[PDB]
């Protein structure tokens, strides 16, 4: 129901997470789009005791999209809420930052818009 | 790597952490004061082969604003990339998103960015 | 060529806007579909020439929250694309700054996204 | 209010602005060659009557990246505050939108941090 388990974004990526009592997020990443291929590690953290007024529980973590297969040189960080509901699902905003030289970093981020369920889209 | 060790962003806030050897960055985030309630949980990833063309070393990590003291219902997530050299630094932008419900989840989110030198700012 | 006119948001705002052939946008923005003292100006630019490849028209506007009636000393940016066909749609992500102090102005930005169509729903 | 004038960003860009009396922005943008093909169309909006207790003048504006000479089917938005005072400052974040195709929605957006002030970046 919470946020363990297996999850899948608007664009059918893969975030397959553990949430541990110490408010730890682990877990693997796959992405339906970009310079990636399989699984990649993730961390992250999460609000262990949220709000009990009908608020959603922070969370946010991190992939480096290095793998022992390929290496994107890059970086997505996701930060929102997880929010218990008929179907739940995680709300979030990402920023993803390549490596850059010093003349490219004003074009180093991307920013979007990722919603997670546990069901794939179709 | 050049990222291990503790990093001070512009406005007294102040990181520690270590940067394993296949992508891990572990540590902890706190004020200028350095007080125990002011410490938080760090975890995040970096790219740990960048390239070797000049670029910036990719990263991002998150802080979720709970520790042993106090719960402000939110995390942080930071995205950027460190840029080594003379003057090294960890140039981010960051997402801070606070657990709301659905109706205010509009004011849930804020953005921002933060520069992190090794020496203390002033 | 389909921006010009009336759009709804997901979240019960309305605007209508004018594309001028020099790349101009103007309208007004209503927060509460059906309430006069929630209507601002609102001002910005579109691609004029965008290209016919299935790509959409990148555009952006603003409104700053004064009127004649009320001010919240703070103003949204929507940047974003349109997207023709019999289903158009406008999807943005926005800023919004408040005024603040120096000592506040790390929370003076928030982030979002909001998709506008022409049905009220449909 | 103080904003009328000629602002440079970090990056040398040359923002051409003229803050009308009932909250209108307009003026050029330029990045910086001082040549017409780099010179673009802005228009955006700022609060005429900011608070009197400290706190910045909210104000946005956008950038369609299309002029008689070029064009990048993209468009940024600015959204900051003016910071008065020995010596001004406008601070902003901005969101750079180019045109997509639907599949490549998620990489259509740049984020990044500009501030302006009367001097040139030295
Ligand atoms: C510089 O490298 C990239 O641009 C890159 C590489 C591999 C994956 C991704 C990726 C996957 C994904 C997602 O599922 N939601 C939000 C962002 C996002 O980004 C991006
Ligand atoms: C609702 O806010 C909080 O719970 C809280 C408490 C303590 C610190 C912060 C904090 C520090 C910090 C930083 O250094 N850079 C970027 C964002 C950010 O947020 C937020
Ligand atoms: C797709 O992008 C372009 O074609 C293009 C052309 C000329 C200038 C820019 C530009 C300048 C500038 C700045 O000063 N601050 C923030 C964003 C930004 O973007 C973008």
């Amino acid at each position: 129901a919470g946020i363990t388990g297996t999850w899948y974004n608007q664009l059918g990526s893969t975030f397959i997470v553990t949430a541990g009592a110490d408010g730890a997020l682990t877990g693997t990443y796959e992405s339906a789009v970009g310079n990636a291929e399989s699984r990649y590690v993730l961390t992250g953290r999460y609000d262990s005791a949220p709000a009990t007024d009908g608020s959603g529980t922070a969370l946010g973590w991190t992939v480096a999209w290095k793998n022992n297969y390929r290496n994107a040189h890059s970086a997505t960080t996701w930060s929102g809420q997880y929010v218990g509901g008929a179907e739940a699902r995680i709300n979030t905003q990402w920023l993803l930052t390549s490596g850059t030289t010093e003349a490219n970093a004003w074009k180093s981020t991307l920013v979007g818009h990722d919603t997670f369920t546990k069901v794939k889209p179709s």
